[PDB]
């Protein structure tokens, strides 16, 4: 169902032209719009095919789709019928059905909450495919409808709606018809065959069909206590195999394998995983962990998914490495120390000691955690041009808070490098898109010693005004309102900077903020109540 003919001359005019009056959206009321649309719909009639396979507009049919009316959207529909699989197939009608298809599944959501219904006729074109959805799997193209239409059934994120019954049913019917395909109609298993296990295997780990094998994975939960799809990758017996250990040695030295199998072990049940883990990557956890494109992801996920026990038993082996896993994989390193945290710090002294004589050895005197951790003087920090901040930047910043949030020490050592910049250099952190988040990272008032707290307001207020009229800026500002709890003057010096540039401070939308958030309405209209407010924020935070 591939070609259903050429737009002439006049069609091509035509609705170009449409198009262009569409998106210049010179439209006054929305009733005039609609007629619009209403008219393209018309002399659409009957072209609908050639429209949507067509390059030139097959964007036009989306709009048209997602401006019309349920009524509209319903016609524009059942038009589709009998060549759903092919233009699922197609290159740019395939896009014009899961635009279709999102609108369709969010009508059948009011048409539930409230002639022919959406519900139905989704359901007729789900019907036509079932035949189909083998091919689907492996189509470059018709594999993302299948995978938006099983994150439909699924009520899942769309690029989140509720569903009728008869979906849960139809997500049911859709995976299962999926699998009496990829097994020979097997009716246990046994008789599975390997080389079906094994050319279900090379789908996993194939670039198109694989996403669509991991929702499924992900999904099938919802209605299959037995883990079908699941059980087809993997074996469930208590011992090795060697089919099954030569795949898992493939997905943990390959790249589209470890991601495979980093995001189904999110999903799988518990037992299953502590299986692959017990079998096929205890005993050799610092070598996967080591693989920093491969099978470092998978090491992760196990320490994200297992239990206390297991996990501690990983943590025994990485933590060690952790100052040589930080050399080349950050990421993986900040999940590590995150684990640490949630299992009471555990192993807490190795990592301590390790990133301390890593980012902040005491014997030296150059010794600056702003600057061994997040390469500071090399940074987009202050930078003339327009450079906006990197993605390594931001990797090291959530590293060093991460840090900050483990142990005092680390934040007694940030706000040490901060105090030992240049002032005009921690300003300027404070403006900076991902470093100004740093900053206030560290105004934890309960955590921090109050000569500590003086030296940070002593530097930060001398910037009060323009610091709350910044986007990153007034978040600081906000935090100052506490960090000054037992510091009154500081507290007083702020709130009078502020309310003397009021007209200023209130034009800004973060400044108002600010405003709101420093109580300065009642600063100016009853002092008398703010300076309770401060009297009540002391025993609140200090008890």
């Amino acid at each position: 169902q591939m070609f259903f003919g050429v737009l002439d001359r006049e069609e091509l005019e035509y609705f170009k032209q449409a198009e262009s009056t569409l998106q210049l959206d010179a439209f006054e009321a929305p009733e005039e719009k609609f007629q619009f649309v209403t008219s393209i719909i018309e002399e659409a009639k009957g072209k609908e095919l050639k429209l949507v396979t067509s390059q030139i507009t097959s964007k036009l049919m989306e709009r048209v789709i997602l401006e019309c009316d349920e009524t509209q959207l319903k016609d524009i529909f059942q038009s589709f019928n009998g060549v759903f699989f092919g233009l699922s197939c197609h290159k740019y009608a395939s896009h014009v059905l899961e635009t279709l298809f999102v609108r369709s599944a969010a009508l059948v959501e009011r048409e539930l909450l409230t002639y022919v219904t959406m519900e139905n006729m989704f359901l007729f074109m789900l019907n036509e495919l079932k035949p189909h959805l083998k091919t689907m799997m492996n189509h470059q193209y018709a594999s993302h409808v299948l995978r938006l239409l099983i994150l439909i059934l699924s009520s899942k994120t769309l690029p989140v709606y509720q569903t009728p019954e008869s979906f849960k049913s139809e997500l049911r019917d859709i995976i299962t018809t999926l699998y009496k395909g990829f097994t020979n109609g097997a009716e246990s298993r046994s008789d599975i065959s390997q080389s079906t296990i094994t050319k279900f295997r090379e789908y996993s780990v194939d670039k198109v069909a694989s996403p669509v094998i991991q929702l499924i994975i992900q999904v099938e939960g919802i209605f299959d206590r037995d883990r079908s799809f699941w059980r087809l990758v993997f074996n469930t017996a208590d011992e090795k195999d060697p089919k099954e250990e030569s795949f898992l040695e493939y997905l943990l030295s390959d790249p589209v394998g470890s991601h495979f199998l980093e995001n189904v072990i999110g999903s799988a049940r518990l037992k299953y995983v502590e299986r692959l883990y017990r079998l096929y990557m205890k005993d050799r956890i610092v070598k996967l962990a080591k693989r920093d494109t491969t099978g470092a992801f998978v090491v992760r996920a196990l320490l994200e998914h297992l239990k206390e026990k297991d996990v501690k038993q990983i943590l025994d082996a990485v933590v060690p490495e952790l100052s040589m896993l930080l050399n080349s994989n950050m990421d993986f390193g900040t999940a590590i120390i995150n684990t640490s945290n949630k299992q009471g710090g555990y192993l807490r002294d190795d990592v301590i000691a390790q990133l301390i004589q890593k980012y902040y050895p005491e014997k030296s005197d150059a010794k600056n955690i702003l600057e061994s951790c997040l390469l500071l003087s090399a940074s987009t920090l202050g930078n003339t041009r327009d450079d906006w901040p990197t993605a390594e930047e931001r990797r090291r910043s959530v590293f060093l808070e991460q840090l900050i949030d483990y142990d005092d020490k680390f934040l007694n050592i940030t706000i040490d490098s901060m105090l030992a910049l240049p002032e005009e250099r921690l300003i300027q952190m404070c403006y900076h898109g991902v470093f100004s988040h740093v900053v206030e990272h560290v105004l934890q008032t309960t955590r921090v010693d109050i000569i500590k707290r003086k030296m940070l307001l002593n530097i930060l207020s001398k910037e009060s005004v323009n610091l709350a009229c910044n986007v990153y800026g007034s978040h600081i500002m906000d935090k100052l309102w506490e960090f000054t709890a037992k510091l009154t003057l500081y507290k007083e010096r702020i709130a009078r900077a502020l309310v003397l540039e009021t007209e200023k401070v209130k034009n800004s939308i973060y400044g108002r903020q600010v405003w709101k958030n420093w109580k300065l309405e009642l600063y100016v209209r009853k002092m008398w109540d703010w300076k309770k407010l401060i009297k009540e924020q002391e025993f609140e935070i200090f008890p």
